[PDB]
């Protein structure tokens, strides 16, 4: 029994169902919860000997690295795989296109299913090369930043991979932002180019996209050129001559292959803004964390198919709609529309349509379907799923049991992934087919994450279980953000200085007698 | 006997003379024709196992490659030696300078022999490094393009190698071109710099070089600086302060070594313009093709000396005057003048002077020397020669016999080489000392070249020998051109789309019972509309048969649905009467998509108009008419 | 054996390295004995590929391997080493040591006032270099650019140099004693895109103006886009130009403490160091990356006998090549601590050098004979106050060391227990050329002894231009083949490079020095042959000083020459003719030279004459001014070949009257 953790008193360990293993294509990646702690204890006491080999296994290098880990949280100088060189789009596209060009890559589901398509890895290589050819033709090169203002569709996945192909950092801007929020993000990074579309389709209603760009671009002198996709092909849309150009028109000029550009492990892969602050992520570190978590926390295999019902304007689409799954050579499902269009059975038609084996979504949608589309679940077949995931905020133990039976049929594993934009990948989450669940908890911290609670009053680490306090990590990890663009002081003041030697997550949590962490919300 | 390939009837096979092997420095690279077929068959079925090792033998790499071959013709994404890095100037200069800096590299014969000279590989490394140093200090870098407007002399070779040393792509503009032809090519490539000379010398006559550049440059805003070599040192030649700088003045400021810049295998090495279309060639694949063909088709050894009587303004000078021979580390003769100056024995005086072992020339020049200078050949010792090459057009059996008797004394091997600017290197040619000749035939296709004859109407491959049709290639090869600069769609529409799954040479050919290919003339207008091959020339004739039409012009343009579409412009309801005329005389599917009637052939203008001898005022009415 | 030519060597007892040297040596020496050295030297000459290849792979960390050890020839000016190789200078001097031992001292910084002293570990140095490199990167600095440095000899100068080299750019360090005109010359010749400087300096307790001289020069340096200013004094009265000048502490705060180093080619330029020549224009000497670094590591390791446990105190300034190679690159490459002294040997008193050695138990001390002369004159009494027993190697740099100063150095600083390394070299050699290896080569006081690895030294007859075979000889000192750390060019002026070093004696490198070789093969430097004047270790251009004096509108013509000086080694004497209080104007002209070049270029004396001796062509005959400034007027010989032989009498009278 727990005197402190009131959430822990009387909670049955929900061992992973037996049908989860009937549906695995191959022997699971970690046998039992006992091997997970042998691999975890090594990843904390011996990061060099744990992440080194994994980096060599999961990523393809253009130059080997000479030092696995360097720096400290106190000094904000973390670095991983120093001296190595790779390319993000080579690991996400090329190396799978060479292996099996016809394997699906981007299973795109448009607003209207009448506008849906699928890109094989061989097609994704030809389209990324042509868009990278355009950007290279325009003078975009390693060290530049390129803004993206696109809905959740193929064009966004291609623009990011194309920008990363040249060694430039893509700064994705959620399609729903205003001209002001566009102006602020473009000017902070001094983007030299922007990729966008004429207008989108969000649940039947068409959205003004180019209009908001033009309104914002009038205060963005750094933007030399804009690439515009024809999502609707509406001719009343204005393109300023000499600045704006058409996706289809430019890409038609360049070949289906462009060489990737090697970047250093610690070269910025992208900027993502949360005044807004631009979180910066390294290349090697972020990519490894994205691939590891997707392989272990979701139990992804070459045959699997991931449907992250998120958006690339946020970190969830970055890591688990794009980089995570494509690094592993599995197809990912890119959903442009809403969970209510045409009706509340769209998520479920798609899972049935493509036999998706993993589903990843935030609770905020589970409360929308629990309070509207609870009947549409039985229409469609959801027998392909092994793993179901929660991302956004905490997951009610109510919605947990709802998410488990209605969508999972009491046959799936459920992983409640805790993590922020600054972490890059999952921090605390239960591994599919390994970690038994406690409804409402994130469970054990992931490889390389040395979680710890700190008494906010004294600022000392709270040893022993059955306790609460501020959540903090005692060392940095590969996918940790390395700075805030052009403002490292705010980066230190926010994460590294409140508790020297620790990384301040900004949340409060509790650890029960079993070690399971309970996320008690922001402080 | 042959019912189709009449050229081949009663043609005695011509074995390589005994003197060829007496003059050969070492054992030949291929023992006999049976070893050649074994090697060729592997180059087709297993290009990875064949070209992989050769790329590691013949080229020096800064970064290893992980995949030999990628892409398909149908997708226009061919690539070779992916992930690899190298430098063209290192493989053509540095590595040979280190091994033997005193070995001759450029044997330069000037317009007047008084000005001839010889650069060793050591000399070439210093002179290339110094020019590259100037370009580098000017801001030229990987990704840029630099134009070259120079005669066929040492400075042209140095300029090309210095540009490639920085990872930039050179674009060589033949020195005979006008100011307008210069204007078009510089602007299409947006060259940041130009390398040229004040004036040229050709046949004793002074040519204006800088004068035409100044004339062109007024409309080339991308050119930031020009390097000017004092070829004549004429003091009346004006240099624009702030833009033009002297070759000798700037090179004096920089050292004789500059580190080469590594580039990717598929980074552009150069643009070569032919509306002129800028043919783009890769780095690794092109260089491997240049070395392989020069080695095996001409039988080049380190002891040899190559004289390619061509100009770097064309692909022949690119591949077989520069990259080919310098990659293999042998000396190459760079001839600045003409075959008639000071007299009609100059070619042969040069061979004798430098004891050249290999001679490579176009049939056009052989015809001129046969007509006006046959008496001069016997005056010179040409016994150093072993291989006689022919380039640019099929060689008549008569010209073949003349070439064989009067130049080779019936003692040399003759290699009629078929290829084109877009192939980078030889496609069909008799390997020196290996393949016996049939006069007028190019014989067998080369390594990596899977040649086929396809029916021009159906696009289906013709099986069996004693056949004729369109010459097409079933898979890309290392030195195949990769795109047209900033215009990959024209590249696809010209080479890959007309006959999908094949490369379209634009030539017709025939294959005899021994598998020897006989290049025929060019094929005609092939416009492919939903699988129907249409003739724009054939449609114009039909429209003109209508007594209401004075003149008619038909062209082809890209179409997202049907592949291509034919648009007919007509100079004099009526549009319906003309479309039926074409259906009856040609065929039902030959009707133009559209028939536009205008008030007033330079079709280069109609293609750009419909896509969206001079009389420029009509252009406005045609643009208005197409909309109407 | 007696010498008919090398008189310096007659009756000179050979001086073995004392026994106590090896007692204080931490490990087995890097070279077994002098016979192993001869074998290794012979291979470095006959087989440089087999010798320098392995050493380059031991001492440097490479991002890409090299395929050819050595290329090019002196005659063609195309020397190159380790071709195809890639590396980074800041990685080899910082990163690789920080990963191994982040807490090991790297920069032992002794400020002008010891109250301000501090110590940076290799870990600290990595963060501060990364932050400065981060600022430069955000400003647009990239491989191929040049960045000027105008800083005193403190930690920030070292960080600026390493941060510039981290990006693949080349730093150009401008000695802090230079005026705005000398800053102007160097920044414009190199077209520096940025400048790193400080608000004010501290030297001898007195505040020096640094930023003020930059603003004065920068008004004519249109290539400089941004300036980084360190708050050395934090004086708030120092103006920063909005849009151009930015504070070191403010900008570095914006960037993280790690930045990836940029790989550069072995032959990409590492730095420019502007040097005075026979013209009035400084020539920017350019050094490669790989070859220069290998030379710094090789010489520092084998000539000084540096081990990981050791601590090096090079009493030099990064404004000159001595600080470049043996205060920064040499010791940091080997991963040992180096003492960076910002002050003077006289402040607070004439024992400061020894307080520093004792404080930090320095094992290696490297100093100029000019300072040894000063301490013998004014501070000998201070030595007995300090424990100097940590020292074992005592070096001398920049000028000839008198046999007397050698003995003083040996007895009073080394207690007759240390090895002395008289090191001969020059800015253009990058590293040592001729020097006694510590613990290996016995000394002849005043001789540089044997040439170092890769240095094939020769003496050339000045009359015939042919190499002199056999020993007991003298002539022009020349080197028969290039070496790894040899300078590669003069910036954007390779013709001056060829005309100065390679063309005078084709097939050879021309040091500009004369020398003699005794029967034991020891070399004895006889000084410059090319009328280059060395004042307190500072290479000066008499032509540049003449130009400064003429800028005064009262001067018609001026001639400057060099003469021996008991204090500074040599002194420049200026003869001035006016167009027309003398001692007054003499002060106004000396100040004129201070304004245009720097305070350390000021003439010792200014003699005012009516006419300068001239040829019939009209050129000034400085050969006569030199013999007069010395008491060798009786060696002038026939002067009827002058166009004004009567001026000679007035020159002898003027020098006698005004010198003093
Ligand atoms: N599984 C979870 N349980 C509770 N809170 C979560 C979970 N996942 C994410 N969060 C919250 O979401 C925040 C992430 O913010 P951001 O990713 O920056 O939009 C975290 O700081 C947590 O407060
Ligand atoms: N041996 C040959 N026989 C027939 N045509 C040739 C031959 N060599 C080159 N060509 C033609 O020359 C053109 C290529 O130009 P070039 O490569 O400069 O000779 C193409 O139209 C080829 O068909
Ligand atoms: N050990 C030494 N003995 C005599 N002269 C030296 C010695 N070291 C340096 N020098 C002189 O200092 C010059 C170096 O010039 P710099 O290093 O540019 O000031 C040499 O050319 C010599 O004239
Ligand atoms: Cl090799
Ligand atoms: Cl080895
Ligand atoms: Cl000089």
């Amino acid at each position: 029994t727990h005197n402190v953790v009131h959430e822990a008193n009387g909670v049955k360990l929900r061992e992973t169902p037996k049908e989860f293993f009937e549906r695995q294509p191959n022997k699971g990646h970690i046998h039992d919860v006992n091997q997970y702690k042998q691999m975890y204890e090594q990843s904390i006491k011996d990061p060099q000997g744990f992440f080194g080999p994994l980096a060599k296994e999961l990523l393809s290098w253009d130059h080997d690295f000479h030092t696995v880990k360097s720096g400290t949280l106190k000094n904000g100088d973390a670095a991983w795989f120093l001296g190595g060189e790779l390319n993000a789009s080579y690991n996400c596209v090329d190396r799978h296109a060479f292996a099996n060009p016809d394997k699906p890559a981007l299973i795109c589901e448009a607003d209207d299913e009448k506008d849906s398509h699928i890109l094989t890895y061989g097609d994704l290589l030809r389209e990324v090369s042509k868009v990278a050819g355009v950007l290279q033709s325009w003078g975009i090169k390693k060290g530049d930043t390129v803004a993206v203002y696109l809905p959740m569709n193929a064009q966004a996945i291609i623009a990011m991979l194309a920008i990363a192909r040249l060694g430039a950092a893509h700064s994705v801007i959620f399609a729903g932002f205003s001209a002001g929020s566009i102006k602020d993000r473009v000017n902070d990074a001094s983007c030299k180019a922007l990729i966008t579309c004429d207008e989108g389709k969000r649940g039947g209603r068409t959205t003004n996209i180019k209009k908001l760009c033009d309104e914002a671009l009038v205060d963005c002198p750094t933007v030399e050129k804009v690439l515009v996709y024809k999502r609707t092909n509406n001719p009343e849309i204005h393109l300023t001559e000499g600045r704006d150009y058409y996706w289809d028109v430019e890409t038609a000029k360049f070949p289906g292959y462009l060489p990737p550009v090697s970047v250093n492990s610690e070269d910025p892969l992208f900027l993502l803004y949360t005044t807004p602050k631009g979180v910066v992520h390294s290349t090697a570190g972020y990519l490894l964390g994205a691939a590891l978590s997707t392989k272990y926390i979701f139990d992804i295999h070459p045959e699997d198919i991931l449907f992250t019902a998120g958006d690339v304007g946020w970190i969830t689409g970055h890591t688990y709609a794009l980089y995570g799954p494509l690094l592993l050579g599995v197809p990912t499902i890119i959903f442009e529309g809403t969970p209510a269009y045409p009706d509340y059975g769209r998520f479920w038609q798609i899972v049935e349509k493509h036999k998706a084996t993993h589903f990843y979504v935030a609770p905020t949608a589970l409360r929308l379907l629990r309070k509207a589309g609870e009947q549409e679940i039985a229409k469609y077949d959801l027998s392909s799923l092994r793993t179901l995931g929660s991302v956004g905020e905490p997951i009610s133990p109510d919605i947990w049991e709802w998410y488990n039976e209605f969508v999972g049929k009491n046959q799936c594993h459920i992983s409640d992934t805790y993590w922020q934009t600054e972490s890059g990948s999952h921090l605390i989450a239960p591994l599919a087919g390994v970690v038994p669940n406690k409804p409402g908890s994130a469970s054990y911290p992931f490889f390389g994450i040395d979680a710890a609670l700190i008494d906010p009053v004294t600022g000392v680490e709270i040893e022993g279980n059955d306790a609460e306090g501020v959540l903090a990590i005692k060392d940095h990890w590969p996918s940790m953000a390395r700075t805030v663009y052009k403002n490292h002081t705010k980066y230190m003041d926010t994460y590294m200085n409140p508790y020297p030697g620790y990384y301040f997550t900004g949340d409060g949590a509790a650890r029960d007698h079993d070690g399971y962490y309970w996320i008690r919300g922001r402080v």
